DNA sequence: GCATGATGC
DNA sequence: AGCATCATGC
């Protein structure tokens, strides 16, 4: 049974009302100066199909659009606002986001369509995006017709489902969650995608050049240790020449056939020079195919700034991922890699950029969570937590722990946060499985308080499904009752690490807020980049340095009060390399 | 389409 | 080993 609704050929008084659905519809994946498809407006008054041409030439829709006091209800708001923002256009009062609405409701759902936040409810008069635009080749906007009918449902289901949603999100205490902190910080990180990155394409053109004199040099190296010549990002290939040919140990099988894996290779450098110049090929392949080629392909040839999208309602901790390109992974653990920052550069004259990061804030928000008197007082003297966890952990004074204490206990922090196992850290350490046992024994002998925490954490999610962060931001674990350990196992990870990483996730999130608003009341011109976990880039002139060095590290320590303190280094530079 | 293996925090 | 995206091979 069709949906009513008008097909507008211009904008009435009536389509301007005080609350509406909105649907400002973008088909295209990657929104960013993106064609607006079609329109759709349902409130009090009825509902109506809004030809793009026609309603955004309007001034009173245009103004309505960037009315505050006029609210609207939306799915993926951040979307729109972006291509409007291309456009010229503002848009405001978005009080309402279905799909914020539904990620925190449960993150799991993978939610990410008007048809799947309605099937939550039971509510299924609506199509799902793929099955009107089609997917790949096929996809591609609809006639009119069909079209208008889609955006007019979509506009409905979020018209009827709005009241749902914020009920069952207050009964979860997320009320507030989506209200002032996701739905501000969706503007936020419209800003962010807009503004853009420059990019310095000669550097990145010249590193290319070199890359690719290195890349021959390493691989005819490889061919020659090899005797003849294959394909070294062949698995197949890479694993003949490797176990067969060469006869190197297979300490490691592949379902069937071999393990090429970093850590495998790792294993054998030892047994033949070859190794090595896989790993530093893959190394080099890697900054090649991706940080230069991949990024090159999506830069704005006129003005060579980059423009990721961040997605808000994606990962289930609660942090945003990054994509097109994803400027959280760039590299900078070897010093070649690092280089790539060097491209990333300040859009404007006279500016630099600013790297503000949270030091150590999972451990802190642990010792918080857990309330562990050792790990507190750890980080109220402001300590080396991987010296000090060493000196507990191997009962040494500080002057005795050795560089490969230290390293070890690093790696048992590690594991601590991300749901600790004897196996896991077995595999991170190279180490068996008793002696891993055996490190995390005496890790919860030191720290009893997070021992505890993680026994009470799993039982806390067995009892009610589900676990949640500070800002109460929750994951349910069905798995942790499974009657498969490893299924289970898993679950279990997942609540103790969720807490953790979610919370973390929510602090930077508020800090994000809270600094944009101290920006705003300075009339700074210094903004937002990026935000890479629990860091946040900005480009700002020269000459406010000094100040971001005095009000951003202070803004995020301050974004929450923990029972430790939060502490923020920084750094600045002319490139996203040198600010470090 | 999925596995493999790289990159980040 | 927690959470992610991208390029490649088959
Ligand atoms: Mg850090």
């Amino acid at each position: 049974a069709a949906m009513a609704f008008t097909l507008a050929d211009r904008v009435t008084e009536e389509m301007l009302a005080d609350k509406a659905a909105l649907v400002v519809e973008v088909v295209e994946e990657n929104y960013h100066d993106a064609p607006i498809v079609g329109i759709a407006v349902v409130n009090e008054h009825g509902r109506f199909f809004l030809r793009p041409e026609t309603a955004l030439a309007d001034p009173q829709f245009v103004a309505w659009l960037g009315d505050e006091t006029k609210k609207k209800s939306m799915f993926d708001s951040k979307r729109a606002a972006v291509a409007l923002k291309w456009k010229g256009i503002e848009l405001c009062g978005v009080s309402f986001d279905l799909l914020l609405a539904a990620y925190l409701l449960d993150p799991a759902q993978g939610v990410d369509d008007v048809r799947a936040a309605a099937k939550m409810k039971q509510y299924e008069a609506v199509r799902p995006d793929e099955a009107v635009y089609g997917k790949g080749a096929k996809r591609a906007v609809p006639d009119e017709p069909v079209l208008a009918e889609h955006l007019v449902r979509k506009a409905a289901a979020i018209w009827e489902l709005e009241r749902p949603f914020l009920d069952e999100l207050r009964r979860n205490e997320q009320d507030r969650l989506l209200v002032e902190l996701e739905q501000p910080l969706s503007s936020i990180l419209a800003e962010m995608e807009f503004a853009g990155v420059k990019v310095d394409t000669k550097r990145l053109e010249q590193m290319g050049k070199e890359l690719a004199e290195q890349l021959g040099t390493v691989e005819q190296r490889i061919y020659e240790l090899a005797g003849q010549e294959f394909n070294i990002n062949s698995p197949k290939q890479l694993g003949v020449i490797l176990f067969e040919k060469l006869q190197l140990p297979v300490l490691k099988k592949t379902k069937t056939g071999y393990s090429t894996s970093a850590d495998v290779l790792e294993k054998l450098a030892p047994y033949h020079e070859i190794v090595e110049n896989i790993l530093h090929y893959r190394q080099l392949g890697k900054l090649q195919s991706t940080y230069i080629e991949g990024l090159l392909k999506v830069v704005r040839p006129d003005t060579k700034k980059v423009h990721t999208i961040f997605n808000q309602a994606l990962t289930q901790t609660g942090r945003l991922s990054s994509t097109e390109p994803n400027l959280q992974n760039i590299p900078i653990r070897l010093e070649e890699g690092r280089k790539i920052r060097q491209a990333f550069v300040p859009s404007e004259s006279d500016w630099l950029i600013f790297a503000a990061d949270y030091s150590q804030i999972e451990l802190r928000v642990l010792a918080h969570i857990a309330e562990d008197d050792n790990l507190m007082e750890a980080f109220r003297r402001d300590l080396d937590i991987h010296t000090k966890t060493a000196m507990d952990i191997f009962q040494v004074s500080e002057d005795e722990v050795t560089p490969n204490m230290r390293r070890q206990a690093k790696a048992v922090n590690f594991g601590i946060v991300y749901g600790i196992s004897d196996y896991g850290l077995a595999q991170n350490l190279n180490i068996s499985r008793k002696e891993a046992a055996e490190f995390i024994e005496r890790y919860f002998e030191s720290f009893p308080g997070v021992k505890r925490y993680m026994e009470n954490i799993v039982q806390e999610a067995k009892q009610k499904g589900y676990v949640t962060t500070l800002l109460h931001r929750r994951r349910y674990l069905p798995d942790i009752t499974s009657r498969n350990f490893n299924v289970r196992s898993f679950a279990e990870r997942m609540a103790m690490n969720t807490p953790i990483q979610g919370s973390a996730a929510d602090i930077i999130k508020k800090a994000m807020i809270d600094l944009n608003a101290r920006l705003k009341e300075e009339r700074l011109q210094a903004h937002l980049l990026l935000q890479v976990h629990d860091e946040l880039i900005l480009e700002a002139p020269k000459e406010e340095m000094e100040r971001l060095c005095r009000l951003v590290p202070e803004v995020m320590e301050q974004a929450v009060t923990l029972r430790v303190p939060l502490k923020v280094d920084y750094h600045y530079g002319s490139t996203w390399y040198d600010a470090k």
